């Protein structure tokens, strides 16, 4: 039914494959980069936090980010840029209560999960240079595949 778990690590996901991260930290939850035009890190907010400054590391670099998150649910932000000097900027938002984050490399994109649970859906940021996309996790993560996202959008909605 569920492959993994596996341990945090840095490494080139294959394609057609979600990684499933079963955050608990509310840190850096993850990222990935191909060193190229893709920059991404899913960022985690606890519940009831008022308009604040933040101190994260992205890619061995400390920034500075405003977050809120006046809801009960857990928030997971979504951080990008298509290039190598330019600042990031919040791209999507997950609302959840699961505290499960998606990401998929497929038809030439990489997906991720936004909305509010128990009705998130996936999304999308484009590339010229996906297979060389590497990701790393802070926190358990398990493999499922595409032919399976019906099972993987199930548990992003509704948990293990």
């Amino acid at each position: 039914v569920l492959d993994g778990p596996y341990q945090p690590v840095a490494f080139k996901p294959p394609n057609d494959y979600w990684i499933l991260v079963n955050s608990n930290s509310n840190g850096v939850v993850l990222e990935g980069t191909n060193n190229t035009d893709v920059w991404v890190a899913i960022i985690s907010i606890e519940p009831n936090v008022n308009s604040e400054s933040r101190q994260y590391s992205l890619f061995g670099v400390n920034k500075q980010i405003t977050v809120v998150n006046t809801s009960n649910k857990w928030k997971f932000m979504e951080m990008f840029r298509n290039n190598s000097n330019a600042e990031f900027q919040h791209k999507r938002t997950l609302t959840s209560s699961t505290k499960l984050v998606g990401i998929l490399k497929h038809g030439g994109r990489l997906w991720t999960y936004h909305g509010e649970t128990p009705n998130a859906t996936t999304d999308y940021s484009t590339t010229s240079n996906l297979n060389e996309i590497s990701v790393t996790t802070y926190a358990e993560f398990y493999i499922i595949p595409r032919s399976q996202e019906s099972k993987c959008t199930e548990y992003i909605n509704t948990g293990l």
